[PDB]
């Protein structure tokens, strides 16, 4: 229920320990309300484009939900 587009040079966070894929990304909001916030993180900056996957039980191992939309 998140589904933000990211904006250019925005950040975006990938879990490394529980992301299905590389591309698998939570917006800032969603990060710091996850359990990702505590293990193996990636950033990485939007060129703008794409969105959070935030909710996506196929995108995570773990943890799909943050605290706001689950
Ligand atoms: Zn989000
Ligand atoms: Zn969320
Ligand atoms: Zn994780």
């Amino acid at each position: 229920l998140c589904g933000r587009v990211f904006k250019v040079g925005e950040p975006t966070y990938s879990c490394r320990d529980c992301a299905v894929d590389p591309t698998c990304v939570l917006c800032m909001e969603c990060f710091l309300g996850s359990i990702h916030r505590d293990h193996r993180y990636r950033m990485t900056t939007s060129g703008g484009g794409g969105f959070c996957d935030c909710g996506d039980t196929e995108a995570w191992k773990e943890g799909p939900y943050c605290q706001k939309h689950e």
